[PDB]
């Protein structure tokens, strides 16, 4: 109908609750799911899905063996409807590649998926399910983007790329697309030393990317953009509640422009919400690995550095795999405010759990509700043996 | 379109027809079918449904071990087309969780699931496929719900919960919604002495639910609810001809306000139509195992406490497996009259098949005739043999 | 939209074109397709589908094992897209039962499913996908009706039962139904001796009906209807070229009024298109059994008991299994002419092919051409052998 | 809405970008794929979709043994959405038959498919999805079409169909459709010594088609169709950037009007994009066998016979399989240009892999970029290993 404008501001987040769940590596243990990684959720104006990257065969198949790997010719971005697995039968693809992002700006949705080798990858941006703008890569090393819906604003839906080094400084871009089509483009700046792939959500015409900074800090960095102005700022949550993964534990004094140190040339796509005394952080319970899933209140952790949590809440047990986690909220909802919300990939396979050789995950998804509600742990939920 | 009205009575049942049956067990020995179990059936205006709660899990997939268990992270409200299996690819999830109701509004339609741990289970209130409002478990101890549709009244649709014990006095609320929203609810009142997995429909604006009552009573407790006045009275049904199981031989007389005694903490999820002299009561055959069912005409079985059967059909052989039955209607159907339906859950597997580790279930499902019509039997139809 | 009106008449059929053909079995061998028999053609305004009695299992599945059976409670029937296979993923259940007749009457469908054991059998009439009328055995000895598509004619659409004996004289009846409702129904009157599976069409106001005497009859009993008047008339094909199976050989003059002896008791569902001398008849080859098909011009075949052909093709060779064959039409094409068309049901497995437990069977479907094109035979296509 | 009209001239191509790519036999390893070849791809207004033959099997059933055979009765041309795989589930059959063409007029959609016996085949063209006009084969020799889109202009869709030898000079046609109606057909005239398998596309009204000459000549045959004329001219392009398969060494002078000799009867359907400088050839990288494939872009390939390549991009490295190759265009796209693409069939199995039974495919498919982008190689990406 008319692009979507941000007019509204966050809900009040007291709580989380279980928004959807597919069960696909339980469901795929005996029915033909692809092999994924990298999901999100998205939603147009009448529906929300369920996104990853496909790797081009289904998790019994015998070329499940080796989706460890994150590059190939036969990944692809796929949606298919909320809580059901990906399957070769009800899964549409989007685009081809090895990375994406995907938005819908009230009118009709942009995909994008970058391919290529290393040193030659281009990112094809589709509009209305047509190719519509081609980027070629700058720094000739695996141009990327987020893994996660992008946001738009009277039809200006930012998107944010980095080409170069995963271990040193690279270069990031924040492109602004109108249709497919590219308005602007700007080299990060502010504070952030690294940029690897952005959670973004949007409320009162601001939108808010947590990021990863792969390369040194273990605190999230974070790029606020006007869709208006087409700027933007950055700058790493202030918090000594870290949530990179893997991280060193918890000071009691965190960093506003610096990546806290500990960790280097690692970590894990990840989010938050960063609201006033609104904020909730997500991170995984282990400082070391993949597991566990938790969101913790931290009131105004963006900016005060010695903010520490004041309500949580589990979302899995230390002892389940997570992985992945980003956000999303539906635009088109009724009611005054956006209702947060975010997914946690829990990942299943490789490298953790090598008795078999593939690596793929499920979806859990939570969104936030301001009732104080009663809280459960939500696992894959598969048992490997029978994979054996 | 505009929200439906209960504006006419039950047409007159003088048998019952096949409307649908899904053949689940047998098709699904060979084929992606989801476990299942606590089915039932609910239409929209322009389509009517199966629906059911996952297992999260195919029968056949070895993740099909466990399956007898009530409440688990990978139980899902689904929904599918009238009379095909629940099969993976064809299988719409309307929320995650491991107890449910459903109902259209003649707008759109309202979806509850709740979920949790025993002592902290929440229910989250879907409307337009979108999380809308969410309760809190009230008493910490299983908070659960109807397990068939709901019925609403100009926009107004009210639903029968319960939290607490299940073989004691309990909290049963009944709360009114109109587009995912409370507007107002009450603790339960009259007679009925516990309540649990309302079976309703509506007709000439009053809403009829025949529940159970788990802790002492083997006739059912009723709540017949004014959705305008948006209050309610409770009382059992009077009739000597039990409908409960287990249960006591049938008594000459039974009981319209204290639980019929004889069987404790225990039963199965049923229903009926009270409609004066067009009173038809559905029931297993067998008094101690869920075995068998039959529909049952007992004039006045609401009011009348000697009230004993005057016409009767079988639907399914005391030589075959039953389980839970409700009501439903399809509201939007042409002609004077609502044509009164309900289904029969067929359990297979555990606990009393164990030769194999799951437990699901197919549906059957039958609505009234103006017609004396000849009758047939109508079983799950697999060979539990097949699946060893 | 408004209903249809049978305002033109055949298109000259000067040969037949390759319509649909859904290579079920072949197909099946390796995925998830229904066990089915009694297939037809329907089309409704803006889409044809193919139909059929499915058996209520996969023909891999295990429960396969019987499917030589008739009538069981695990029947229905089902409409998938035209040339696909009837997939336990694609199927649409349209009723229950183990007998049927379905047609669009230019504004919705009507479909007709029998159910019931022999002695108490009921047909129960669904219009736009829901329950409308019931009529109970009158004969008590297996109710049954058309097994290929009915024809309307401005809301009017006349449908033929038979209720009693197969091996003698039976009650069979003309429903005219409108919306689901029964306007009139007339017994049968005329000079045919039996009815059974009628294959109809209609063109110029008039519906012609090609059925079949199990009971004595090798010439086809013909039902032409007025559906206006709602009255009907009845006799054989006089042709000599006898078109039922098993039969006699062909003499040189055929019978009007009489069946033409020399086999009892036995026959199959067959068809033509009475047209003067745009007259085709359908048969199978062989005059022992279900082998081959072919379809023959016998001008005035209906009326002239020495006519013999004079033009033909050959559909399937009489060394592959052939079965039904009923008619069908798209009434709402485009052009000055309804274009005939037809469907051969080709039965594989039981009884002609013991070595598999099951048996089932694939579509092939032909129309009319203008043009006198060539031919080609269209057989089922599986090897058995890989069955085993 | 109204009939397309070719009022856009070609976008530049100073690249491909990836467009669609369903890695068929991949996934079919361990799901319900069936057997193919012959793909193409082909838009309606609001959608693009993958095109085929199917073999009327999976690739795992018993029945993909002898798929190498091209014509049998149980192909079928099938559709399905972009980059999905071709499931038995979600294709959707077109028309019956072993060679086709298929185009969206703007209105409507019109599909071509041949079916019959070597010396008796027909084909059948059907337009909104139902059978409008046959024409019987003229040379009793393999009636054959396009095995790639057709292109319409002002509701004018021109096809071009051989019948006669396939080493030899044979009947080409040229149809010229009009709702599934012929307007107008011709004979070849012009240069060109033999036809088949023309690949399509149009531009400025002028609709330009790369066929094989399957005879005599390693050049390729372009034919050029005037839609409002109705008429056309043939040659060769002219380029010693020769491009059929196999095929000798490349000269330094091509020929304009006389197939380029060296190789006798063989070769493989190809295309190019003809257009001044901004002309692209495609070609296998080997000159024996289907085997890699590259674009390559020879400025004014049809009328320079000394015209060498400028610029090049590989598709597939030579050391995978490659196979047919066609044009197509989202003729619906936005923009004042049409955007060239193609799509490259990986043919897989047999003849070149015989330790598996079966013969399939899978697709990839570009279009061009204003961009010069990096390249990367898109193989099939199946191990044949997994199969035995
Ligand atoms: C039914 O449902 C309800 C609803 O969920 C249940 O009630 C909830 O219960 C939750 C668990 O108790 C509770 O969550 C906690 O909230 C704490 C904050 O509240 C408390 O402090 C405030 C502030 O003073 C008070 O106002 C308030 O009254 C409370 O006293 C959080 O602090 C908790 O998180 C911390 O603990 C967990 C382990 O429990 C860690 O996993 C988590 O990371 C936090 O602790 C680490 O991080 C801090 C900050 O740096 C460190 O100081 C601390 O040492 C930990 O650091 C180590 O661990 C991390 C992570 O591994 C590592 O990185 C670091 O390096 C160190 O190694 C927790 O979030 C809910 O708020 C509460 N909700 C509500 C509405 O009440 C109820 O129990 C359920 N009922 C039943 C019967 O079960
Ligand atoms: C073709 O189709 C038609 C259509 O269906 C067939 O005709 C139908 O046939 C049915 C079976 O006969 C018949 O159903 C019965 O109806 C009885 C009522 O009608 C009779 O009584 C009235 C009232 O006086 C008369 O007007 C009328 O003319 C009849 O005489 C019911 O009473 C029957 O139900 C009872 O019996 C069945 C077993 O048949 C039990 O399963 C059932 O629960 C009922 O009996 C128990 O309950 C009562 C009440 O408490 C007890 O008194 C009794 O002892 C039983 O109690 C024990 O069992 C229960 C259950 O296990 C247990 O809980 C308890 O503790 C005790 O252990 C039955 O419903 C249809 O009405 C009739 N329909 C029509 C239209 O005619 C026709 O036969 C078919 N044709 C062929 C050729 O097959
Ligand atoms: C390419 O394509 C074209 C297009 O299809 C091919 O040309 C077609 O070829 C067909 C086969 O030749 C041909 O079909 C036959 O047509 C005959 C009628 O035409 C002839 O007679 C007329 C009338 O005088 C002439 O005008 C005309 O010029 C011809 O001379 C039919 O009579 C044929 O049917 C009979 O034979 C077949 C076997 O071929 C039987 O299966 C069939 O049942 C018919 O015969 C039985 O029935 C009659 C009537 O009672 C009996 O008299 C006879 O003895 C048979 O009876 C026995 O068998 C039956 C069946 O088993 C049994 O019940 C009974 O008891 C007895 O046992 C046949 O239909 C097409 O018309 C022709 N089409 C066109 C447009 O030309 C062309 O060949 C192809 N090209 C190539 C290179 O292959
Ligand atoms: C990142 O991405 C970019 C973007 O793709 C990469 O850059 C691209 O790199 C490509 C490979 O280098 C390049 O493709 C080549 O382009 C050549 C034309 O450009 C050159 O010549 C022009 C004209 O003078 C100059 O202006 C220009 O500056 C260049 O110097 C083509 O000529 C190439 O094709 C020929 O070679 C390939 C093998 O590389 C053959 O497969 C192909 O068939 C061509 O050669 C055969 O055909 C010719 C013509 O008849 C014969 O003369 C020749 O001997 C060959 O003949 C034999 O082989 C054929 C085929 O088997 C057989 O039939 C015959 O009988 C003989 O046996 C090639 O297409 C891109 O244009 C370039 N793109 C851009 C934008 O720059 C970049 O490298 C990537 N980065 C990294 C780090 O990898
Ligand atoms: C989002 O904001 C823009 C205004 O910036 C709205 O756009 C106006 O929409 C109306 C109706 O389409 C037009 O007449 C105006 O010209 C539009 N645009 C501008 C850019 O001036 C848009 O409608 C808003 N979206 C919604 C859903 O309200
Ligand atoms: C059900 O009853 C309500 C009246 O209570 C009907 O609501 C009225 O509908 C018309 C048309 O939408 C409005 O102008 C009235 O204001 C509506 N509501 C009220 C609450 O006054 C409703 O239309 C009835 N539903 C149907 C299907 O007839
Ligand atoms: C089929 O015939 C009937 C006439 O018998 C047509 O019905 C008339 O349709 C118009 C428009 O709907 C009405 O105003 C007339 O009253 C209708 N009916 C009768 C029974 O008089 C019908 O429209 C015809 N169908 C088509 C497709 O032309
Ligand atoms: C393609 O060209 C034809 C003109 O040749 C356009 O056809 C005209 O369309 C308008 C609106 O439908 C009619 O009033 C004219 O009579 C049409 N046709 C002719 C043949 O004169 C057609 O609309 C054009 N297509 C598009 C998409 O613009
Ligand atoms: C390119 C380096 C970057 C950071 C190490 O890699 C990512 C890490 C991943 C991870 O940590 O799990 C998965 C992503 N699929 C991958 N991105 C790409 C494009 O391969
Ligand atoms: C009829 C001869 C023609 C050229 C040799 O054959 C084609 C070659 C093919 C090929 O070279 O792969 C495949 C096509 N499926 C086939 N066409 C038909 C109708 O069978
Ligand atoms: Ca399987
Ligand atoms: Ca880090
Ligand atoms: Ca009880
Ligand atoms: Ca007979
Ligand atoms: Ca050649």
């Amino acid at each position: 109908r008319d692009f979507n404008n941000l007019t509204k501001g966050l809900c009040t987040i007291n709580s989380w609750h279980i928004y959807g769940k597919d069960n696909a590596v339980r469901i795929g243990e005996d029915s033909d799911v692809l092999v994924t990684r990298e999901p999100y959720v998205s939603c147009d104006p009448d529906e929300c899905r369920f996104y990853a990257l496909s790797q081009g065969t289904t998790i019994r198949g015998k070329h499940s063996n080796g989706t460890i790997h994150d590059r190939s010719q036969y990944r692809a971005l796929i949606s298919w409807p909320l809580s059901s697995p990906p399957t070769v039968y009800n899964s549409r693809v989007e685009c081809i590649g090895w990375s994406s992002t995907s938005c819908h700006d009230g009118k009709t949705r942009m995909s994008i998926c970058i391919s290529g080798p290393n040193n030659n990858a281009s990112a094809v941006i589709w509009y209305n399910r047509r190719p519509v703008t081609e980027i070629n890569t700058w720094a000739r090393n695996i141009l990327r983007t987020q893994e996660s819906e992008c946001v738009c604003h009277n039809g200006v839906c930012p998107v944010v790329f980095t080409d170069g080094s995963a271990t040193g400084p690279a270069e990031t871009r924040i492109y602004y697309f109108k249709e497919g089509k590219i308005l602007k483009w700007e080299p990060l700046a502010g504070t952030a030393k690294h940029i690897e792939e952005c959670s973004c959500y949007g409320e009162r015409a601001e939108i808010t990317c947590t990021c990863k900074d792969n390369w040194q800090g273990s605190n999230r960095p974070v790029i606020r953009i006007d869709p208006v102005a087409m700027t933007h700022t950055s700058q790493y949550i202030c918090s000594p509640v870290l949530t990179d993964n893997p991280r060193p534990n918890d000071p009691t004094v965190g960093k506003c422009n610096d990546p806290y140190p500990g960790n280097n040339n690692n970590g894990v796509k990840g989010f938050s919400y960063l609201d006033g005394v609104n904020t909730w952080l997500g991170r995984t319970i282990s400082i070391a690995s993949r597991s566990g899933y938790e969101m913790l209140k931290v009131p105004n952790a963006l900016t005060d550095d010695k903010s520490k949590p004041t309500q949580g809440q589990t979302i899995v047990l230390n002892t389940d795999w997570s992985g992945y986690s980003g956000s999303f909220m539906d635009y088109w909802a009724e009611g005054e405010c956006y209702r947060a919300c975010f997914y946690v990939e829990l990942i299943r396979g490789r490298p953790k759990e090598d008795k078999v050789w593939w690596t793929s995950n499920s979806i859990v998804s939570m969104c936030s509700s301001t009732e104080f509600l009663g809280q459960w742990d939500w696992p894959d939920g598969a048992k490997i043996e029978y994979f054996l």
